[PDB]
RNA sequence: UUUUUUUUUUUUUUUUUUUUGUC
RNA sequence: GACAAAAAAAAAAAAAAAAAAAA
């Protein structure tokens, strides 16, 4: 019920299943509640769903550490089992349909029904009974804090999404073992790189090489790590001398430039994905690029990727598996040295 | 609850107090329900209240024969006791606040509380325990289908509103005895004339003189009933010779004209009142009046009213109690005969 | 394209697939077009879908004679193949998802895809190649204007919906042969009674018995067709002596009463179904029933139905297959004569 | 008038009572004005009130230093006399009804009428003629910058709300004297502590003890101020060793932690209150608590409160008068030392 | 088309003229697109225009360095030739109508048509053929990065707007030469002072005297630059010692005050103009002023303006040509020394 | 061009408060 | 209670203007 959902929201901040109702008014795609005789806003609908449905889904969202929405999307997840994954980037639920959560969007009460068989149902190993559900499920993705029996585990990213903020859990476990089943057979998830999912204004180095990049300048860092000939001047640091911005395809370079001169990032597609496209405008020099493929890879991982490839090719499409999906990079080289290295099709 | 109210609406047409919930989606000030997997419209909010609040009030409306909203307004009724009076003319509740109906709209759970003392609370004697409540109410208006011990009744209109349809009840009783209390003392309601509240396109004569007026022409009807010198040419029949419409202040004359030549009635104030102002445009002759005060008095009552007047006065304002309120008419007389007779201030 | 769709609407009345664009403005859930410099309304969204999606679906609706939406719902039809069935009762598309019509609501480009396998897809035989598509479809319903080789036809209702006008076609063929498949096995559709789907204010009789019912009185019609003991006086003609309405479960009775004195019908579920529930209030006697099931059966079929029942049972639930679905009735009898016969659960 | 109100807004920033009109357009719950031929936004409605009414109330808001809305709510103030108290926390007026401000929300033109008698009317002593109005008012709350003859003053908080800015006035007077009348009898306001109404990101210590708390470490501050055994480890600083956050019920601790490690606060009830509940999620350690009562008490005041308690009780509910209202604290002790002390019911 | 525009937005960040369509849903004045089965917000309508029209104008906005909209407004620019100038301050197009951009807002396809003759069309010389259009235009404004044969250039501000960022371009040329034609004859633009259009929180000095002001104290800065007797203690530095704020009509003083003590600047006319009116409340001392006309003049330019005045006047309104428009200041000399000097426009 | 009403983020009075300090 | 000085509210004056209405 909407009133019970709002009662739970005002008493605990999220749906806990308690009994009780509060006066609720819906007006202009917003849910208001009456506290001491005066309306107080509870939830603003930023989604395409009806405001009551969106409010009920937001109240029933998962407040435990859950995988980042990009990881779920790259695994082909279409629905979640008895839970709602909230995409805080879009302020909307990550999946259109739900299983046993909201009657208006529910397609089934349990994930074992026929309708959910073709769908890749996401199962949480922290909830009891879900491992057995995943075992009998035709298609599914399972995450566990430990090891499950009879299935080879794939270690996921260290970080996980918690209440809209991504963190490496210390008091809580944010590292999950990923399992996948496709048409009833347990798939072996490939060995892949993982994006750190960091923020521009809150960039914090996670390795010694990142600290070296942020503290010493261009030439010192290039010579220190034997990174000559990989065009690190433009790919990472970026070029701001021409009207059209060049390179700057690594989030660490964007953070380094922001630390000395802040710019504006227009995210014309506000979602969660491995590769993010931004409308970059340099406020200091005036350099701007309409679309700029930005991927937040670990600097050590990006260096290893750029060093593990053959430099004696004019143009080559580079297939790198990142975040359980194949990211394709454009490579341009001349005289045995790299010129540009950016994700394909931008 | 919203879902419970919608379930009651879809299973009974109105809130019957039975348990059960159905999926509900609110969008564009409208309440939709999912029947057979596809949304079905339930209620479109035409009020200023929140959509869910208005829907809950509409579901809990009174489906029993209740007095017309004009009667309650003329008696000074502000809010009703444990019921909702729905004004179908406005498609909105007839009162801003209620008692024990809608949690957001309630000012009290019982009419005995202090906050309801200054308000004239509408009581329904057909509901058990409400007569005693009206006894203990400082201000209130009570209707009863029968006699009341210790109280002198005031017989109201023969017609009442039954789910938006005004009718003279035959299988149900629609004549009520009105009792009014102000500051804890019982008031004697004045002897009153009552409007018939008939519709133009569904006009039905209720007396012999009405049938004579509807069937016979002007001169025969004027001669038979001795209506010479009372300006019935303009007041009732109406004048269509000039660019400005003349008279037409009785709905019987409007019905007679519509029977032979329909016109447009632009009701710029869609509400229930004893005197209704219309923007009349005669489609045949082109005569138009911006404000035409139309009162639905029984022709017997109007004839008695105009015959009880003193004709030897040039200008005189007549205070006659109609629908439990004083309607002031303007009476112009010349040479001992009436020239015009219309409600004041139009 | 939205502009191309609006151009097709303003040049042909519906989407035909022509090339051209017109200026389009969307505001307040409404689509406007600029004709001679002034905005002209094109489509007011009464659905829960986005206004552009709803407008595109409405323009691409089926203008050819199509089965009534109730028939499709009773047959278990979920989505339509390469066509849109517009539900004019709800002013919304009859199915949530389409095939190759609108990119927003599309789940597949052709009905042969795996996603459409579990869904019962409506195939229209008048379109070339749809019969072969239905043959290879696991679940599907096929309607044809003629015979199909190797398939036994099932004659449907004489009437079909033509732009919301349910009618018996003379210049068009409105009778179709119905074929149903579930899990790749052709089912034999049971022999059914068919509702006429007539209007109350436009009602026309389709048989001699209906004409006699309309013109003859109660007792005369009862004794002419040997209808004693079937409670036709209350079941069909209706009872208006008490405050609660009695019977009136056939549209023939509603039409007969509406002819002599009109009432109010409040359709609290404005959808298309075999059994329709109304909030009937009588403006003459004041009789009112909160819910009243009205079925538009032809009088001959209803009389055969009531004469085929066993009268020596106190209370019995009658399973009748009407409009390809089992319509359930309550049969109450006493002393070997019928007392009540109305659709159960109301 | 709406146009005059908008002219006053664009010419002086608030309704000053000037004469003149400007073009005004209302669309999408927003008021726009035409300046130099292009529409300029003036006010976007965040309230449940109509857009024009909310805009008129916002323009006529009190621009002088006024008591915080929590103080007015705790005193039982229901409606302000001849002024609007704007709640910047909710972006909505603090009171539903007004006196002599907005013709739609007026219940009376002067606070002396019978309707305002049962309500607690807020009288501002800095406006002339209001002291006498408070003297004759049945229920009212009066604030004055100085003494009032015959009335015992009650000193209020050092801070006051000035255009949404809570500050301790230096060029303006923000410390008022509070007088309350209930049923025509002057009430003696109880001795109470006052919340400082500080912000998390803009916090500034207001005492030497707070300076030591922010500057010193944990053990040094605990030992210097003799605060061992009062559970300052979890009550104040907070615990992050578990997945569930512990304590942190004072804004002093939130400020101290945010200084070293910023985190997320989701205000699920965005209103002004003495005790605030937050959806605190620690971004560094991952510790999150569903609800956390945070009160902005002065550290010296809280030390006195916790040292005035009786430690030899297992479980005890502490009644403390803060901001003219009784704040209920839950006290847990073991072995004669405090274990957990948070506001009750959270 | 709408879907083609959304395709261009999601693929390039703005309309580039690429062919292709993406599914689009418009709901609640917001344009959503479906990628990977989930709706993603592309544009939220902040305008008074229709949502689709506003979205297509936003996509076709000028992504090149363009003059600040205040400059265009002061020059009498009414429309733009084959381009859209976006007011990022209002989040709306800078002009009501367009030329060759949006069929909903077009009044002509080319600036040479009759309807655009009375309007001063803004021509961008960087686009091929626009200069020759400006020569043949009756009324228009032309900006070029270089010289124009036979015309006299009028350079504007060293800064320009690039995707909502006001910057002095280094990798791009942001200095333009302005040409104006009225009634078919070229006009000589007067010598003007230019506002720096700097931000409060990003403020950076552009001269040595500005650095001295931001670093030195009040007395030393006044004594070094011989600014005694011109009331720089109040006009620029401000007087936060009374209930009403004193002076503070230069953004440099606002930035200096904000550096040491943050405050609030309520902009009740959120547009782009030479003189900005603010409802400033000092969060430290409590000094507030309803209207604070703040001009972003260079400190050297302001000093020259205030030193070029005649001090032997009781009061005078002086016309200073700033940003190609005549800004009126209020000089308030008294005994031959300035008491206040503030802009009065807006 | 000649009025009227209103306004302007300056100063000076005039009151009415209130705040002090002294008696 | 006077007294001196604050601050506030409400008035008036000093001087240049602005909007609308008239003229």
């Amino acid at each position: 019920s909407l009133e019970n959902v709002a009662f739970n929201v005002v008493n605990k901040g999220h749906f806990d299943g308690q009994q009780g109702e509060v006066p609720v008014s819906i007006i202009n795609n917003t849910v208001y509640t009456k506290v001491d005789g005066v309306d107080v806003e509870l939830f603003e609908n930023k989604t395409t769903l009806p405001v009551n449905v969106a409010f009920e889904l937001w109240a029933k969202r998962n407040i435990k550490p859950v995988p980042e929405v990009k990881i779920l999307n790259n695994l082909g997840v279409d629905i979640a089992a008895n839970t709602v994954i909230w995409d805080y980037k879009r302020d909307a639920p990550a999946h259109i349909s739900t299983i046993g959560v909201c009657s208006m969007t529910d397609i089934a009460k349990k994930p074992t029904e026929t309708i959910c068989a073709p769908l890749t149902v996401f199962f949480d190993g922290r909830v009891d009974g879900q491992v057995d559900l995943f075992r009998n499920a035709r298609n599914g993705v399972l995450i566990t804090e430990g090891s499950v029996k009879g299935l080879q585990p794939s270690v996921g990213p260290k970080q996980a999404s918690l209440n809209g903020v991504t963190l490496i859990g210390e008091a809580v476990k944010t590292q999950f073992n990923y399992y996948k089943k496709v048409d009833g057979v347990v798939q072996q998830l490939p060995e892949t790189y993982f994006t750190q999912s960091r923020n521009l204004q809150e960039f914090k180095p996670r390795s010694q090489m990142e600290i070296d990049f942020l503290e010493l300048a261009m030439d010192e860092f290039i010579e220190r790590y034997k990174l000559e000939g990989y065009a690190f001047e433009a790919i990472v640091y970026g070029d701001f001398s021409h009207s059209q911005l060049g390179g700057l395809h690594l989030l660490i370079g964007l953070a380094k430039r922001f630390k000395e001169s802040p710019f504006e990032l227009e995210d014309f597609i506000p979602m969660d994905s491995t590769v993010k496209n931004y409308f970059i405008t340099d406020a200091q020099t005036g350099s701007s690029k309409c679309v700029c493929s930005v991927i937040d890879l670990l600097l050590d991982d990006f260096v290893e990727i750029i060093k593990s490839q053959d430099l004696s090719v004019v143009s080559k499409v580079v297939k790198v598996t990142i975040d359980y999906t194949e990211i394709s990079f454009m490579l341009w080289c001349k005289d045995g040295h790299v010129e540009t290295f950016y994700p394909k099709l931008q």
